[PDB]
């Protein structure tokens, strides 16, 4: 559905692979104003690329998870626009950086559990994310985070998020649900560190050497010891020793309940 007259473009959000992404306002039947992200596609693209761009809307319309980004609509007629629901609080990493003096550890464990639930759903359909990081998570409200996949490296030199990747992904470009588990724990380290970048003290080329020797990201200051134990299991060199997301949901819910009881 959705007529173009209902959508007003306001400012450029950023540059996507296929074209610019705009911040906008969608007015529905009730006259309610919904903040939106409007994804565009270059007119001179190949039919194959126009198909790949539109495939996001065809796929995303089937996703209705509370912790996954929401598709509002698609305007098929040229210029073809994909209309995503905008989360004005923005990316979680920047949000954590701004609110570091008021955020409680229970809230950081809550966000980790919400993303784990989103990943447990993707795991159930044998899909891989391959870019799990705090920059791909949006804050719908202080009580709800939403997982997206909108990085310029994208259903599933560098370019690649080396500092978040498993050793099999860095060495052989192997990406499995087990490699997503490794990346997810790197994302949890970013959350518990209030948006710090993993391995900020190294260059990309030093990462593999450090991992092969047995070194790992240190426990963030406010990270509960039991949560850090779970992160280290996700960082096992052997992918078969990493937990599945479905079981990690159970372990994270246990940590959340443990933290709530103390709080
Ligand atoms: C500030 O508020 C904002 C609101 C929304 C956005 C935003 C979201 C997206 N799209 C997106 O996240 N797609 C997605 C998610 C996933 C899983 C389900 C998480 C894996 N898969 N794919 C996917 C991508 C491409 C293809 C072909 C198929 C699927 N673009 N922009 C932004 C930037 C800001």
């Amino acid at each position: 559905g959705i007529a173009r007259e209902d959508v007003v473009l306001n400012r450029i959000l950023g540059e996507g692979f296929f074209g610019e992404v705009y911040e906008g306002v969608y007015t529905n039947h009730k006259g309610e104003k919904i903040n939106v992200a409007v994804k565009t596609c270059k007119k001179d693209c190949t039919l194959d690329n126009k198909e790949k761009f539109m495939s996001e809307a065809v796929i995303m319309k089937n996703l209705d998870h509370p912790h996954i980004v929401k598709l509002i609509g698609i305007i098929e007629e040229e210029p073809t626009w994909i209309i995503m629901e905008l989360y004005p609080y923005g990316e979680l990493g920047h949000y954590l950086e701004r609110n570091k003096n008021s955020l409680k550890v229970l809230t950081l464990v809550l966000y980790s559990l919400q993303i784990c639930k989103a990943m447990a759903y993707l795991e159930s359909i044998n899909c891989v994310h391959r870019d799990i990081a705090v920059r791909n998570i949006l804050v719908a409200s202080p009580e709800c985070v939403k997982l997206g996949d909108f990085g310029l490296s994208r259903d599933e030199v560098t370019r690649l998020p080396i500092k978040w990747m498993s050793p099999e992904s860095i060495n052989f470009r192997r990406f499995t649900t087990a490699s997503d588990v490794w990346m997810f724990a790197v994302c949890m380290w970013e959350i518990l560190s209030f948006g710090k970048q993993p391995f900020f003290w190294l260059e990309n080329k030093d990462v593999i050497g450090v991992l092969e020797k047995g070194d790992r990201l240190p426990k963030p200051d406010l990270c509960p010891p039991v949560l850090y134990t779970l992160m280290t299991r996700c960082w096992d060199y052997d992918p078969s020793d990493r937990p599945r997301f479905t079981e990690l949901v159970c372990s994270l819910s246990d940590v959340y309940q443990m933290e709530k009881d103390i709080a």
